[PDB]
């Protein structure tokens, strides 16, 4: 029937967004927080964990649809997660 107000993102999309957000964290002197988070690691920038939580937040991209504004967010709940 008529188009859904979904419009989620694709898969290829999504892994743009994937790299934006991990480069955003090395980007940012937050970096150390992944290296941390690891143990001890680079920037694997959690790929693993990164990826399933940004999965399970995903919706939350829609809550702007933004992209700088998202990493604000993402850096306080990084922050505290």
């Amino acid at each position: 029937g008529p188009l859904g107000s979904m419009n989620k993102f694709t898969d290829d999309e999504w892994n743009q967004l994937k790299q934006d957000f991990i480069s955003g964290i090395l980007e940012n002197e937050q970096k150390d927080l992944v290296a941390k988070l690891t143990n001890s690691d680079p920037i694997m920038n959690q790929l693993d964990l990164l990826h399933k939580w940004l999965d399970r937040h995903r919706d939350m991209c829609e809550k702007w649809k933004s992209k700088e504004d998202i990493l604000h967010k993402l850096n306080e709940q990084w922050n505290k997660d």
